[PDB]
């Protein structure tokens, strides 16, 4: 699960505006903060899916709120985190047959059992993670 | 049916280390003697299972407690025998079906084709990296 | 699909606690903001899954961030929305097949006999007590 | 998995003798220390299986080496631990259908995955443990 920090600003007349520190160029908005979060999620997912559909490598780096919160350009922002999982990206994953040593599977099984994760989800995230 | 002798010894306060004479590379321990034995059994079982799964033969003759009990490197040791049954162990890694996002499978398959790796060996290694980083 | 607002606040040094306004009894935390959210997501999913499995109706209307964002107890909070899909949740506990030595299954059945307990509720409770030995 | 401490004594004009602190009455022996350990394991297993077959409750109280080693009656002993688990007792376990809440199963699954244990083994040991 990836967590994108998003910076929410609001004034008296204008609506909620949102910027995405890890994706300059994305600017979203909402009549309420909940709508702004949801609209920013859609903009982030559409961005990532679009670059994939274009044939581009996409490198999944997320900043943390901790590291951005004291920066002046984010003074007075309301911080939120939008959760993006890889299932949220590809609608038609491919089922493949692979062999994994049992001592590795036992470590995967112990780990995913406490997190509502699967062998498949763990391996897909591990595959992506090793590629960076 | 292999019988691995193991030797538990006191190292510091409330930490018991274990020697496995027939697998010198295994270094298990426990906060209690019983924990140390249970942890060593798990290391030995995983070792034997994993080498058999590589297609190796692991049938050698274990040491006896008798030939080791009087050696001075085992003074004060607490002994146990770990019994390992090889009859049910598979000689190849476990085959599983998994679901992978296509764009991820693409950059796997393109990656392994160049170093002549396998998807399996790639995902196995990738899994171990992800497990170790989480700490 | 249920959208639970969660509020992450920095409680002490290097520890972030989380409030779930619609489940006041859940008190999750994490070493980082991201870990706090992931731990909170897991407690919320487990909560909703477990109550539906008890045969309860859990569909109610979640709070919004909007109605909470300006309240003093949430000053400085970092917000997130945890999305819970109820579609796949089963309304009964998981049925499993297990192998039990007869002499223990005798001393289970004889014991649940006049407590008006079930084998299931007994094994569930015994499992949890046994797990409560966390090192 | 149960671990019975056993005390091994050896004098030259004789063989290895063994006593079992948690089972007074058991006295075993062997030409070698390995034979004496194996013979003591059989006597312990036979003892427990025999009481069960007599219809007696059996309560698994194992001492630890740590708490026995300094007692004067065990001065100069060589200590070993005899491992007994419940499968080593009943030859014909019964297969039953039960319902377990998933949050309990997930905790069982995480625990047993690192130990070569099963849901069934864990629940049988738990059934015996919280049953006192
Ligand atoms: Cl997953
Ligand atoms: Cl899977
Ligand atoms: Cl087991
Ligand atoms: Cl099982």
């Amino acid at each position: 699960m990836m967590e994108f920090p998003i910076a929410v600003h609001k004034d008296d007349g204008s609506v909620y505006g949102v910027t995405v520190p890890d994706i300059p160029g994305v600017h979203s908005w909402g009549e309420t903060i909940d709508d702004a979060i949801k609209n920013t999620r859609e903009a982030i997912v559409g961005h990532v899916e679009t670059l994939i559909e274009l044939g581009e490598d996409v490198e999944f780096t997320c900043s943390t709120v901790e590291e951005l919160v004291a920066k002046p350009e984010y003074a007075g922002a309301v911080w939120a985190l939008v959760s993006v999982d890889l299932s949220q990206l590809d609608s038609k994953p491919e089922r493949i047959n692979v062999s994994i040593p049992r001592f590795v599977l036992h470590k995967i099984d112990a780990y995913v059992a406490s997190r509502h994760e699967t062998r498949s989800g763990f391996l897909a995230r591990a595959a992506l993670e090793a590629l960076n």
